[PDB]
């Protein structure tokens, strides 16, 4: 069990510590991390790879303002993922498809303009998600993907993306063509 961090079973929390760094000694056999409210403001790359057994992933409170590519591609097993109330300018291409049994991913609360193409479409096991408070850049192009896959995913919704500037719902926005 790693230093600043409370292991019960194959659960691992080490939420409020200060931490500056993901903790070093994380077992293979863990199926929870929790990392909340603590000093983190990026990560190392592959840093979660031996944790393939992690059924929930949780970052939030913390202040990431990007994400390593594929840092989640070996999390096959994931089912929770949340990535809310941290500093996230950006999303790596396809950074969740390998996530097939994903059900919750909270991305509120963030610093996010925008989302690649087609981000969401491998997660086939999504139930919730969480775009909030984001200022979300409306232009058309861009939001195009956006707007329309919230429009037709509306259930999964958990409270309500809106475009910076006006204020107005990202899924009211349709774009030109």
């Amino acid at each position: 069990c790693p230093s600043r961090c409370s292991c019960s079973g194959t659960e691992i929390r080490c939420n409020s510590k200060g931490l500056t760094s993901v903790p070093t000694g994380i077992p293979s056999s863990a199926t929870r991390l929790e990392l909340e409210s603590n000093k983190l403001q990026s990560l190392p790359h592959g840093v979660f790879d031996k944790l393939t057994q992690l059924t929930k992933l949780s970052l939030s409170q913390n202040q990431i303002q990007s994400l390593p590519d594929g840092v989640f591609d070996k999390l096959t097993k994931l089912t929770i993922l949340y990535l809310h109330e941290n500093k996230l300018q950006s999303l790596p291409n396809g950074v969740f498809d390998k996530l097939t049994q994903l059900k919750e991913l909270a991305l509120d609360t963030n610093q996010l303009k925008s989302v690649p193409d087609g981000i969401f479409d491998r997660l086939t096991s999504l139930q919730k998600i969480w775009l909030h408070t984001n200022p979300w850049d409306c232009s058309c192009p861009r939001i195009d993907y956006l707007s329309r896959w919230l429009n037709k995913n509306s259930q999964k919704e958990q409270g309500s993306a809106k475009c910076s500037g006006s204020g107005k719902p990202v899924r009211s926005i349709i774009c030109p063509t």
